[PDB]
């Protein structure tokens, strides 16, 4: 009685082992293979954050955990996950092709990044749909943003209430909450990209639901190019908020991210820690959602509401 549907889970991507990093960034660097020293730098970071192997695994887990969950909270449709990544195989265009080969004719996709942006999400979705049209007999309904999904906010609000709840009285009262997402070229502004607004909105929600009056919005992991990117970067903002109001603690909630990426384990737990430590403040960073039930559930609702279920 169930209708067979495709569940296209998309994401930036992650190398599966040390030996894939070169090609991985090249693709990110748009055909520009990293210099030997930058290459050995990248390996070290990955080596530093506990290794690469666990990284990709988190995505497979989120995909198959969302698939099974969706399949038991409703009985009308039966989903079959298909991962499509941007900078590494399986690429989006293959994920869409395999689905086809499998007789899937009706699919609903979602990108593992709560916020919308023309640079990433729109790109992923348009690519997923174009590959389809090319093949034919295959339609995809794409989610664009879910950062506002109540269950996704509740997730972050509690991790925050937990973190401030564990703070020494001393700290609780002189702490700053920094909500952030992956920085993107400023130029995205001439298209009216809502990316920056939405992130500010994720801050407002989480801070509000958590009862935190003081907070700020930042950006991070910006790439290198002539044209300006979104600021202020988390490092400067931290140090800036400190020299202006000497906070004793900073709680980093990289809401733009959904898992234990390099962007979070090194750019937040290291780079930002380096600033908190330098200025004498305590570093705090709640668990990422990863593949936890509370997250997958939220993700489910996002997918079902998209389908009117
Ligand atoms: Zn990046």
């Amino acid at each position: 009685s169930r209708k067979k549907m495709g569940l296209l889970v998309m994401a930036f991507g992650t190398p599966y082992k040390e030996e894939d990093i070169e090609r991985y960034y090249t693709h990110i660097r748009r055909g520009r293979k990293p210099e030997p020293e930058m290459l050995q730098d990248l390996k070290d970071r990955y080596e530093a954050i506990g290794g690469i192997s666990p990284l990709a695994q988190i995505t497979e887990q989120q995909a198959h955990n969302l698939e099974q969950h969706l399949n038991e909270i409703q009985d009308e449709i039966t989903f079959k996950a298909y991962i499509g990544l941007k900078h590494i195989e399986p690429f989006i265009e293959d994920a869409v092709a395999e689905m086809h080969k499998d007789g899937i004719t009706e699919a609903v996709s979602i990108v593992l990044a709560p916020h919308f942006s023309t640079f990433s999400v729109q790109s992923y979705n348009k690519r997923a749909k174009e590959e389809a049209e090319k093949l034919g007999g295959l339609t995809i309904t794409s989610v664009e943003s879910w950062y506002d999904e109540p269950k996704f906010v509740t997730y972050w609000v509690d991790r925050v209430k937990e973190t401030y709840a564990s703070m020494p009285e001393d700290e609780r009262e002189n702490a700053m909450l920094i909500v952030s997402a992956h920085s993107l070229p400023e130029k995205i502004k001439e298209f009216g990209d809502p990316y920056p607004d939405q992130l500010h909105e994720s801050a407002k929600l989480i801070a509000e639901g958590a009862g935190v009056s003081e907070y700020a919005v930042g950006w991070q992991s910006e790439g290198n190019t002539p044209d300006p990117w979104l600021g202020p970067d988390v490092q400067d903002l931290t140090r800036d908020l400190f020299e202006q109001k000497g906070y004793q603690a900073f709680v980093y909630v990289p809401v733009g991210f959904v898992a234990d990426h390099l962007e979070v384990l090194y750019d937040n737990d290291y780079e930002c820690k380096v600033v908190t430590d330098d200025i004498g403040a305590s570093y705090y960073r709640p668990e990422m959602p990863n593949a936890k039930p509370e997250f997958i559930d939220a993700l489910a609702t996002v997918v079902l509401k998209k389908l009117g279920r």
